[PDB]
């Protein structure tokens, strides 16, 4: 069996799906000066896509989680639409004759590192917001695709190597059995979230992405802090009766 951190107690039984994300290869190679306008055009197009992305995410967050999460994505949207960040990138492209990938990476990193260097925990949180937006812009420039687990209409377990709050806030409350991750980078967030969603979760398993695949039957045991993939017939019935014992 798998063992990790009991982010939230309870028993959940059903399907599990494995989040897959296209490899993010960022091209920061210096380009011909004639391609400056090309990269700027693509950047502005990526901003339009980024606005769509964030907006649609905000909707899901608002409806499922509430303004608590939606307002965060509103901040993300304002960052994406920030004339200062937009012009900064475009000027960076022309000035250094580099890609939009390079420009966004540098501009976003610079401004974020300033807020972090100020040693203000508030601005550090805002720096993370900025970092997230910048990364998603680059991904939209690259055309990075991934599995839309949030569009699933069935109670399933969320299996992934590394998720952020900004990603999990897309997941529909009633369509999530629980969470399980390879890493503990957001353990505390999955703990708070899962509990507020009234569901169990066991995170920081290590290699759940290799042990659990999409379509597999998985039992989430937040009481012991373990996860069972391909449960035995007896195991299913045992946790079945226990699930109802605690649920009902």
């Amino acid at each position: 069996m798998l063992k990790g951190v009991a982010a939230s107690p309870g028993i959940a039984i059903g399907k599990a799906f494995l989040y897959t994300k296209e490899k993010v290869t960022i091209n920061v190679e210096k380009i011909e000066e004639s391609k400056v306008e090309e990269e700027i055009a693509k950047f502005r197009k990526a901003l339009e896509v980024t606005q769509e992305e964030i907006e649609k995410i905000k909707e899901k967050a608002l409806k499922e989680f509430g303004k608590e999460k939606a307002e965060i994505f509103e901040a993300h949207l304002m960052l994406a639409s920030d004339p200062e960040l937009i012009e900064g990138v475009e000027n960076m492209i022309k000035t250094e004759l580099v890609t939009a990938d390079n420009a966004v990476n540098k501009v976003i990193e610079q401004n974020a590192s300033v807020m972090e260097s100020l040693n203000d925990e508030y601005l550090k949180e805002r720096a993370v917001d900025l970092r997230d937006v910048g990364n998603r812009i680059i991904e939209n420039l690259l055309g990075v695709k991934s599995v839309n687990l949030s569009d699933l209409e069935e109670e399933v377990v969320v299996i992934a190597r590394d998720l952020t709050p900004s990603d999990t806030a897309t997941m529909k409350k009633e369509m999530v059995l629980g969470f399980a991750t390879d890493v503990g980078g957001r353990t505390s967030h999955t703990a708070i979230m899962a509990r507020s969603l009234e569901i169990p979760a066991v995170v920081g398993l290590g290699n759940v992405t290799s042990q659990v695949k999409a379509g597999d039957l998985v039992i989430v045991d937040g009481l012991e802090g373990i996860v069972i993939v391909n449960p035995d017939e007896k195991t299913v019935e045992d946790y079945k009766s226990k699930k109802e014992s605690y649920e009902k």
